[PDB]
């Protein structure tokens, strides 16, 4: 019964085609979503381009930031509706949407609004032959129209992570959320409209990737930049697509993240930590650990403790009492994950726990659930230990030596994140620095400070966002050089 | 003269060689060994391995000291570097001697010093448990940097990339333009004699497509590709590195405007536009090929510029009084002439030049053309829109401030712009509205290595210079410690 | 109406009290309780203890949220704050409404936001053993900040100190000017109602010598003394805290010049100098009391300024079209008129003003003077060298740029300068040569809370504003870890 | 041997001289000419004038190259500087050769490089008229910097101030400790031979009160006084410059603690505390004179330290394997020995040392004392609270983490602290709660010139190092352009 419209030039509009939004909990229809055609994408980009020359473009940084705080207020005012939207689309446990996702999304807008108010640029004085000198100063200007394309994992969070700094920097936006999670972004458009954001400043287009809204956005010469979060192969495709236009790009892509547990770790803390890093969001966060290395001396105790804890996870309804894990995002994704589950056994894995789907004997059997899964026994070369699965799974392997484990962690075409567990001062700092990734946590997992640079190396992405890196990426950096 | 590749600390020949030609007289200067795919792979592998050797264990202080030794090595062979740039390119000796070589030395010393003085950030955060966490950032070497450079001011542009790559602790596989391989070869020698470890700096010669340049861009062993050249080449490379999701930096083409307002110092502006139009015979990406002059001073401006253009001395690089050398090559000369023709066919008035000079000596075998000025073309003419990269500019009157801003911005390029006015508000008000990476007011071509440099639209993506180089040529990583 | 001290979460009276008088008409506004040394001790002890309470346990986010609540509390009682400033000082209602109260609110919000967005530094270093070390800096609360503020723009200058002090997690003992105690007392109420913990913010009323002010500077329990006021007071306080080696920040007096070059927009400059000379009745430290005008435009300038000055409306703070209220007090007026006499004895020509207006109503019992303009004095005249702090300026011709730079700088003060010129080079060349902390070009009084602010010579020491406030109000500590 | 003042380009004698004595043997090294108030004035006036000279017109690049020349000049006379430091101070040759002189050289190179690489800020703002405004900051020379330095690590602490002062374009009047005049005089020769313009660097010899030191602080011609020495001297100087409101930087006394937790590497902590207690024979402000050791390892720590301390070779600066030279002077030894007796009277157990060694040669005429270890004193003992500045530490057990932090902080000093622990959380959690400017974890005395350095409480005011030096030794001015 829910209908999700595009939002283009201050108007909610339908489209010729619509597609189904399906609750992964039970397989039921949540909404019809109007798919934007290439003409509507053009309408969005053109509206965005024009909006830069309107009231939005005349706003002082201070007024622009106040307006963005008004966006945040509007989300706050409709808090539980945003909670319901994320949960409906994704099966995410209510407790997590309510305590993490929606507050972080609000925090995205408030933080980048504040960064925009407090930020400044540089002055460089130079001597010249005639001895009267010159000044060089830098300015940040809006880059122009920012195309945003985002994934279904933590959808409102990752979507606003891009939309907030884009708007804070004075840009206008055309944004295409994942076909699998279009609700909260649609709600966000409403908040934009109600908050009085000028027509064309924020445009929402629904659709898929290839031969749809996503691809049409990437091929449009009217955009100044494409920021993207998704699969590595999608990243590469988009990088080719914007190449003729030499568009500014930012890619946050896949990973195969390791957690390392050294002999001097707090073992109970590491078990809890790896449990969370492996299975949070049912293993569907780019920051999850799918490879785990544990020192040989504590390997058996670690594996036994994690098995016990994993089998205590409650897989069930998003608002079921004590639920820890919802379903995967889709039947399609479940079929891929189970295909890896089979592959693991075929590759010689011992299945410590899970390896299948739960049996509910109710509507959830029509959903997309899988069991949290632990493997041992695979060599570092097994596909299941090298390819990103994006499910609730980890393979655990022993190690003996510090340099050895660092090399095995780094032996990967991905390099997003790593978590290290140790109580030793030197070890924490020495080892972290040698890990080839964009983010290392020591003795925790999933702490995010919006001020810090974030991104990956190798196939995990290019560039960094967060803090000044967002303020620089979403801005045109220009040098004005004045001869005195 | 023979120009060898430099790979894993060894000067090596190849299966094929191509000719380096002196553009002053069309003579052979050197044969140049073209690296093949096998040799490019050897260079990339050596670079990868070098990261694990003595280079990778140097303190930032020692690394910078070694980089200062590289610069010292260039200073000590200063005139050999001058001779090499001049021979390859036809660049006036005084310019190579006073600008190019010193700037090249400056690149190394400046980025070495930036590396020593740089630092990163600390963020403290509170947590639920109430014991907090520390987040700090570190700069690490990115890995292997692939450098591909052009023929315009070759040593300068080459070392502009190589210096910060090495300063940030990277290793380098570098492919200089086929037209200008000499100074880069000399640099390899300097690096060798300075005692730079094998594999740290690798020099590979050749072309782009189906040659060393392409092979480098396709190699999965590199961590980044930094490039300066034509926009179409940039696009091609961006596609090539896309599957590996390599870090990229693109400094591409332009069609820069100069704007002279009614309140400009007219004599200063005439001199300014002269230099910006014809320096290096118009073969610098920062050159002005479009000029907008306020209608009230238009005729006087064009008159004065013509006179100054015609006083320009076009000859030998070591000739007394020389202002302009030849174009880089006969092929480039053909292209530029083809444009000289197109302009006329497009309805242009040839205010001066429009052809080639006649010397009646070896220089007629060279690739000289004349400093040229056009008027009377539409904003929509090809000669006013496409990059020519010769000693030419078109001059058009303008009337209003908002008008000229729009006309300057009406371009798929956005590299640089120069503005001439004596008015305080106008200088800042206008500069800020030009859609380019760099605006000069009342001067041309001041460059400070600390400032961010780059273009918008087809003129490129990203910035280098100062902290932008320190951040581009480094892995930026975030380490979060729960306490 | 009675104004109490606010100590350890309680409003308290004292054994002695003093009058708060409306300068518009000499009428009693309130009785103000003077803190004795015992109460100042209580305040400092309470502030030390609050550092160990819930205040000291807040995350930066929660502390900043509380500061925004303080700001919200002022916004909610906006008109009461307006009334308080106007009552105490005679300040025009229009200015209190559009500048002072909003700026005070902005002080809290800006510094709260700076606190949330601020970070510190990480330095990596190599060691012999080759394992290396990390040095990181942290900002921690400095401790108890003593704040002593003046009567010029009282809530603005008070909150300019109190806000970053609280933003950095300090606790505060603050002593506002005895001439303007109301808005600070209102602020205490806002803090109380906002639920700011007891002892975090303490308000003590009184005078300087042998009163609350001196008692604060002499107390060994404070960690810093930040001060805005007369230069001689600054010196006195610098001596007083010397045995404790307390951190200090001084914003002191000035004798600011405005310079009008021949290429200035003449109407703009007349308007600019009119405002810089007579705003707040000449009672801002940023006012111009010396004006230098190029000889070519001197007579026209002076005539234009005379006419505009004579159109200024001097009168009631809420009178329609009012430009100037009274001076702060009869004592200040006695000083200012003494300078009015002195100027004539030194040989001044009185272009306009030079006395007191005649109202034939209650304002005759207030402390009004006329806006006044002098010419004909030498640069050595006392009236041209000593700070008067009234609505007055002397105007003098100059011929040469280097000359006027030297004459502007020839002073024991160095707070601010304003320059009027439409020339691009001149603005930048000249401004850079003026020995002050702040130069404006083609405007006056623009303040951005992100920028450093302060003076040189007798005008102060140190800077506050943006990062300088974040660093002054914090302990900057270095933690160096051997890896 | 004669040590002259250096004023306005000339070495000059004075009316009276004083004796420079070798503390190794009590023998006369040099006659030092004491500058009178008249000569101090000559110095300041010359420094003021050199600001308007060639020095004032150098580009930052040229200034920096000249400072590198100074560093080169020190390098060229390397062993002469070693000899000078050793003769004045009894410092072991090996240490002067490996630490002191190379650090002094590094002070000049690092700050010259910081000068070249530094930049400032641009803030854009909106205005009611809607046209906006630019605010930019500039760093300019502050003016004449007065430098007053101590005898502990003389050349190091002297150049630590002179280098940044010069790198920021100031001129300098510098007064080294009467106990250590030689290396500073040699430095003057280096500046002269490097062709530093006259007046830029001036050297005045003499004492403090009633001598060159006091006269410098009282001269109104200086712009700042930067000081390293005793806390009481600091307070005296802060009072002296107060009427002038001179910029000040104070690096003062300390009573630093080392804390050894039970999870420390015990052998590393023993070697670390041995060095922190006895390096330079206990005569560095960064030395540990209080040590707290967890009770579980107390007896073993104390036994291990006693054994290492009794292995230290006390003797001639070039004696083989020498670890400790003499104290700086007989007067200082008398003070240290008075404390040695006081400790006994206060009830201390003398674990080792407690007197002077017997050499049976000329060293008995010197100023040697033994490395000394006490236990058994209460935290309220004078010997545990007052700075001794000798080769001594008291060692006390502790039980709790919050307890030891409180005992470390229970001091009117707050310069530095060293903590020894292998635990990640503890290192970071404990370090941030120590109320000092500098905490080392698992090392002692690592200094990086980029980091802010200073103390809290009686240990100082302000910070120098890195950007804090570039900002302290510069005028920070804000230029605001209305567009
Ligand atoms: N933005 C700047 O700062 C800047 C500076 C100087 C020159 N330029 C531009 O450079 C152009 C002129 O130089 P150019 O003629 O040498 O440019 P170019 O693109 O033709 O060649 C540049 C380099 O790339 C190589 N190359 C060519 N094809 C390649 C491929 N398919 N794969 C990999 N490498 C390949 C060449 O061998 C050469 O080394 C002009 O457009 C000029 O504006 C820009
Ligand atoms: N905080 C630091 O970084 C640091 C570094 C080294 C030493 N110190 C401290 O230095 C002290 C020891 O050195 P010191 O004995 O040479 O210090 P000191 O205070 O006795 O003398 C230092 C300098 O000040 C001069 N002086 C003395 N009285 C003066 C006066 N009334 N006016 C002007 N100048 C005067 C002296 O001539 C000398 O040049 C110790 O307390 C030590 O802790 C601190
Ligand atoms: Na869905
Ligand atoms: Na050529
Ligand atoms: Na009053
Ligand atoms: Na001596």
């Amino acid at each position: 019964p829910s209908q999700l419209l595009n939002y283009i030039d201050g108007n909610f509009v339908t489209s010729a085609s619509s597609f189904a939004n399906i609750n992964p909990v039970n397989g039921k229809l949540i909404s019809d979503v109007f798919e934007a055609d290439a003409k509507q994408v053009n309408e969005a980009v053109v509206a965005a381009q024009n909006a830069l020359k309107g009231p939005w473009g005349k706003l002082s940084v201070q007024d622009r930031a106040a307006l963005i705080h008004k966006i945040a207020d509007g989300i706050q005012a409709r808090f539980e509706e945003f909670v319901a939207a994320e949960v409906a689309d994704t099966g995410r446990p209510v407790h997590q949407a309510r305590t993490l996702d929606i507050p972080r999304a609000i925090a995205n807008f408030r933080t980048f609004a504040d960064l925009a108010k407090t930020s400044h640029t540089d002055l460089f004085e130079m001597s010249t032959s005639d001895g009267s000198g010159a000044l060089n100063y830098t300015v940040r200007k809006p880059l122009g129209v920012i195309g945003v394309i985002s994934p279904w994992a933590l959808p409102l969070l990752l979507f606003t992570w891009k939309v907030a700094p884009a708007l804070a920097c004075g840009n206008t936006v055309v944004a295409k959320p994942s076909e699998e999670s279009p609700s909260s972004a649609t709600l966000l458009a409403e908040v934009m409209h109600d908050a009085g954001v000028p027509p064309g400043v924020f445009n929402l287009i629904h659709g898929f990737g290839k031969d749809s809204a996503g691809e049409f956005l990437t091929q449009h010469p009217g955009i100044s930049a494409l920021t993207f979060t998704g699969e590595s192969k999608t990243g590469s495709t988009i990088m080719k697509a914007v190449a003729d236009g030499v568009k500014e790009v930012s890619f946050e892509l896949g990973g195969k993240n390791a957690a390392v547990v050294f002999a001097d770790a707090d073992l109970d803390a590491a078990i809890e930590g790896v449990l969370r890093s492996s299975f949070t969001n049912s293993g569907q966060v780019c920051l999850c650990s799918e490879r785990v290395y544990v020192h040989r001396s504590i390997f058996d105790e670690f594996v036994s403790g994690l098995k016990v804890e994993a089998e205590r996870l409650v897989v069930g309804y998003p608002d079921q009492d004590g639920v820890n894990m919802g379903p995967l995002i889709s039947h399609g994704h479940r079929d891929k994950v189970l295909s890896y589950y089979r592959l693991a056994v075929d590759e010689g894995a011992t299945v410590v726990t899970g390896g299948g789907v739960p049996k509910f004997n109710d509507e959830r059997d029509q959903g997309a659930y899988v069991q949290p899964t632990i493997w041992t026994g695979l060599s570092d070369k097994a596909r299941c230990v090298t390819e990103e699965i994006f499910g609730p799974v980890c393979h655990i392997s022993p190690f003996d030596d510090e340099d050895e484990v660092i090399n095995r962690v780094n032996d990967s075409n991905y390099g997003l994140a790593c978590a290290i567990w140790t109580t030793n001062l030197s070890r924490a700092h020495r080892v972290s620095r040698q890990i080839h990734v964009g983010l290392v946590w020591v003795n925790t997992w999933y702490l995010r400070d919006l001020r810090t640079p974030f991104g990956g190396v190798k196939l995990s992405g290019l560039g960094r966002e967060g803090g000044r890196f967002s303020m620089d990426f979403y801005s045109d950096i220009a040098n004005i050089c004045i001869k005195i």
